[PDB]
């Protein structure tokens, strides 16, 4: 239904083969992840991957009930009454150079169809000094202005990064859309200067944690949460669907909309992620709803989605929920929600599962507890540990051990640096530990002490 075959077209190369290697900590933590399944002969499945990754896509949500609409509304009045309505579009060269909130769009990563066909980068279509497109993209860029966006297709292939074991078993390998170079350029000129302000105000009182800093918004986040009776977490991460096509009619409508400060054309670019064509070697799709990953909003739309949803579920399940009897803090498919009632998150499960979305436990439990607090909560992967008036953020063991198992060649040493950051927070012993394999054969690990000091000064 939500999946449509087109007819076929040239042959877009999909990446076959991982970039991943195993480190000498593998045969040490032995961890229950490895590479996702990019190929059809891989012997670790019996499974193809060509019909797994796409059979979330078969069908869809059609349509939501009425409180859906309600809560995207009331969500939207206190987000706008935080950061304002001064929400209009930005130039090219605003969207190219960034602003205060995101960093300058990037510019070796892949501009999308037709130029990676044709062996073109970024760099080839625009001049970052001065903004200006070559002529075919300034034409493409136009069209999607007038409201017409036939052209666009996005890049779609396997993404290449470690899963869980049973999920490589099952080739439930997860899927990357790269959209034209143009189309992102657009989607910074109509969201960012929101963006700007909303991924640079994280916190309870927003609904969101895009764009913190784990190390500094710990503290914030935990202090915002600790007076409240209980902290429940929620997983919306779910393999097997996708976003209902009407929460992004939703969004243009009551949240994106020309009321709350946006250009006129948000509506037309957000119908182009929801109804999207997709090219994946020589087939090419019409996939009706989800979200493409390769979009600088993504995250962000998800994240607000997800915030929304959460009420929804609880006004569906209690008929005396009243929208401040809960805080959410959401981040993509992670969520967490405060409050200082007891809240059963089972019957809030069945109540949204009508509507197509599946919650589930942010740990490895397949019911939610009645009894939870901060001390008891996951959120991205982190608990929240107690250092006096500060809180920091514990990465789960077998996250650490697994991120140390593989690498990228080429890319070790600050794979290396960036996981002493994370694993600082377990303590002198725990970082020992993860890190002995690496320093027994030689390498030079930067110290516990030296790290530790660098999170410690941040609220000097
Ligand atoms: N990609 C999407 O739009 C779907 C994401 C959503 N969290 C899910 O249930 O899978
Ligand atoms: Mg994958």
């Amino acid at each position: 239904g939500a999946l449509e075959r087109l007819p076929d077209g040239p042959r877009i190369h999909v990446p076959r083969k991982t970039a991943l290697r195993p480190t000498v900590a593998r045969q040490v933590f032995q961890p229950a992840f490895a590479p996702a399944v990019l190929s059809k002969f891989d012997p670790r499945t019996d499974a193809d991957v060509d019909e797994v990754a796409f059979s979330k896509h078969t069908s869809n949500q059609e349509t939501l009930p009425p409180v859906f609409r309600m809560v995207a509304r009331e969500y939207a009045n206190r987000v706008f009454a935080l950061l304002g309505r001064d929400n209009g579009r930005l130039s090219v060269k605003q969207a190219l150079d960034g602003l205060e909130g995101m960093d300058p769009m990037d510019k070796n990563t892949s501009p999308g169809l037709p130029y990676t066909t044709l062996g073109m980068r970024r760099t080839d279509v625009v001049d970052w000094e001065t903004a200006t497109l070559i002529p075919f993209a300034a034409e493409r860029l136009e069209k999607m202005n007038n409201k017409d966006f036939s052209d666009i297709v996005y890049q779609t292939f396997l993404k290449d990064e470690l899963r869980p074991i049973e999920k490589v078993q099952a080739a439930k390998t997860r899927i990357v859309d790269v959209p034209p170079f143009e189309h992102c350029i657009l989607g910074r000129q109509l969201l960012g200067k929101f963006a700007s302000k909303f991924q640079t105000q994280p916190g309870l009182e927003l609904g969101s944690a895009i764009g913190c800093d784990p190390d500094v918004h710990w503290t914030a986040f935990g202090v915002a949460m600790q007076g409240f009776e209980r902290v429940y977490d929620v997983d919306y991460s779910n393999f097997d669907s996708t976003h209902s096509v009407a929460v992004f009619r939703l969004l243009a409508e009551e949240f994106f909309s020309e009321e709350n400060g946006f250009d006129p054309l948000v509506k037309d670019y957000l119908e182009s992620l929801a109804i999207s064509k997709h090219a994946y070697e020589e087939k090419r799709y019409l996939i009706t709803g989800g979200l493409p990953s390769g979009c600088a909003a993504t995250s962000m739309l998800n994240t607000i989605m997800n915030n929304i949803i959460i009420r929804a579920g609880l006004y569906l399940t209690y008929k005396n929920f009243e929208f401040d009897d809960v805080k959410v803090l959401s981040y993509g498919d992670d969520l967490l929600v405060a409050t200082n009632y007891q809240l059963n998150f089972d019957r809030v499960r069945t109540s949204l599962a009508k509507t197509g979305y599946k919650i589930t436990p942010a740990n490895k439990t397949s019911t939610f507890p009645l009894e939870s607090t901060l001390e008891d909560v996951v959120f991205l992967k982190r608990k929240f540990k107690k250092e006096g008036p500060l809180y920091r953020p514990v990465m789960n063991r077998e996250a650490l051990e697994a991120m140390l198992s593989y690498y990228r060649p080429g890319t070790l040493s600050e794979k290396l640096t960036s996981i002493t950051m994370l694993a600082v927070h377990s303590g002198k012993q725990e970082y020992d530990r993860l890190f002995a394999p690496f320093r027994e054969v030689g390498v030079i690990v930067p110290t516990f002490e030296s790290v530790e000091y660098r999170w410690r000064s941040l609220f000097w």
